[PDB]
């Protein structure tokens, strides 16, 4: 059966993708550590996401070896870009992102068809960011973002302060 | 005496007003929930209020055993528009729902004319309400709503947070 | 065209949805009068009056609920008229009974055609989210 | 020809009952079935198999409380075959669970059926039981 | 309506009835104490039922004046005989006799139709005790009954004992 | 090995005979329950009977899971007749009965031959089920049953009692 194999692959693709963003996210959030950026609550927001997506990672590594799999490792490409250039465009791209990554998490599903269900919870998880995340470019685009620095300010302090 | 049927329609008539009204303000939650809207204090606003309207039009169906009568159900009419297009909008067409159902609200009244006087209570409600959505058109348009974004937001936030 | 959060959500589903929300309005609906049916001195049967006014509300929270998936795929909610229910005689208790039969079974029943068409579709979220949702309808009773 | 104890009892009634025997009875085989469908390792669900085995059982006395019914009312009882159940695809837990809901639907729908059949009848005994019944189906869940 | 007549009246004849049930059992009863017959459980097994339908009686009684209606009282025919002959004799013609104050008691029910349903208790009642004097005929004619003595003897005990 | 599908099929044969003794002693239990017959330690007898052959089928059922096979599921026959005509005649029939489905039970045990030897209690209890029917089959003979109702009436107390 090619369906360990192509299972054993699948756990370790995604577990270089959940890796992936965790260094997307961290490179996000400190571009707005910096100076000339300094926004604190972008930065907290998706530092915290970066360490839900590295959870996420090392759960599969546990699946993999419960399931008697062997990881293969592989590299953690440097996220596209160094400069997000705003808030409204992290998020975008954090949007795009997590679409992308869903898309892999999906085939992981179906090819799997467990009696375990094990990562179901995480893929239930994935929709709500999803959501979320379009609501958020949704209001810093009507705000007037990226061009109005005060649509993000005002945006870093009500909506990520809470 | 007509009286007696003529009161066990206008509470079936208001009966259903309420119901229409709640389903109404259902509604108009729900488009602040969307993604491409994203309000939530908006959406809480309504929803909260939907279920007043509820609450209400139980009250009236317990009136209406109350006093002998029979009720008479009517279809719950979808209502007008599925997209409200904005904060002030469906603000603006709640002020006229409320102006409406207090109308026959009204006429309810007059009709009765109680040693009860059961309903007055709501109908001194209905008057919060009114004066309150008006309070509440009249600081979006101020603040540069529909057009400004950044208005319904900071609305949803500053009114609608508290 | 497409909402941005849109991802593997079939069209039909949508449309599914927006089917079985109007018919959870229905059944809230229907339990709201089964409940003042009870209510009322020809009646006067407080216990059955209690129980559906609760049936009613928890129909209409799980009408809510399909609403907040909706537009947390994508799909948008188009709501239609919530009917006027149609079971005729109340004369017996027993023949509202019944029609509490027929409706729990279509409600129930549609939930799973819904779950069939989630399985052909690849969409497993709405599949554990339909699941859920009908356990709790059928198994909430008890624990 | 007629037993002693014989009143009002009309012999629809007699052959309608032992319909409903058997249909419970059946229906027990069928949650018993269930049950231990979720008790094979490929499943293992233990909940589930509590509460199907319990259903089962408690089928088993509603089909009883039915025999009791018949002798006392002066009826005779004939038993025919419990048919082995005929919901072949568990593959999905769903199906299993739609099982269920048809099964419910139908030995509910009979009892309501064996109502009318009751009123037509002017057997007050056998419609007081029948409610009872009924409802301890349907409402026992709960209070 | 004739109805309100209609039903007082059954009322009342059923009143008379379960009376005259309960003379009959009384007659029973003593008919067994005496000493040509002697069988003390079969004595006490009737003038317990002759309780139980006065019970019955008075409740007709006071369903009659809570309905509103008017209680007219007949006499109290003395029983056929006032020697029963036999054990199993007493129970048949008691088996006679509850089926039909049954008969009276079903055509009460189906005239009334009331929302109370008030006397459908004492209903379910009366087939538990027609069914169970039939069991008891049935077991004194299998033992046979009433050309044997001790048959009846055995039965005053072991059935009526418990 | 046909081993397997021998025993996982000697299992499922076991399973519905089990099943088919509890409807037998059902079938039986009401016949003695009917007005006619009436006799109710009779009834309970069996009724307790029955249910002990249905608890002993969901324990083969349990143990077909537990050992890895597959439960096929047959019809549950209705028992040879619905008037079993008297104590000693049923008491008869369930001698016959026990004593067949003790056959292939004891197939069964020489079949498996296991470590786990787990059925072993119960083939140990059909046989005090077996001596105790023959022992009530030949108290019902030597009293003169069936002919003698009488008979049937004292055991049906002073064995069937106690
Ligand atoms: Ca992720
Ligand atoms: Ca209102
Ligand atoms: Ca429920
Ligand atoms: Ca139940
Ligand atoms: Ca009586
Ligand atoms: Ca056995």
């Amino acid at each position: 059966q090619n369906y360990h194999q192509d299972s054993e692959a699948a756990i370790n693709r995604q577990i270089n993708l959940e890796l992936y963003a965790s260094y997307v996210y961290l490179s996000m959030s400190y571009y707005f550590d910096r100076d000339d950026v300094a926004l604190k609550n972008f930065a907290k927001y998706f530092l915290h996401q970066s360490h839900e997506e590295r959870e996420h990672a090392e759960k599969l590594m546990k699946l993999q070896n419960q399931r008697g799999g062997r990881i293969f490792l592989q590299d953690i490409k440097k996220p596209d870009c160094d400069d997000w250039e705003s808030g409204l465009n992290a998020m975008e791209c954090a949007l795009h992102l997590e679409k992308n990554v869903n898309q892999s998490l999906l085939e992981l599903h179906k090819l799997a068809t467990d009696k375990n269900d094990p990562h179901l919870c995480d893929f239930i998880e994935t929709h709500y960011l999803i959501k979320e995340l379009g609501d958020h470019v949704t209001n810093l685009r009507k705000m007037g973002a990226p061009e109005s620095g005060l649509a993000e300010y005002l945006f870093d302090k009500h909506t990520l302060g809470d």
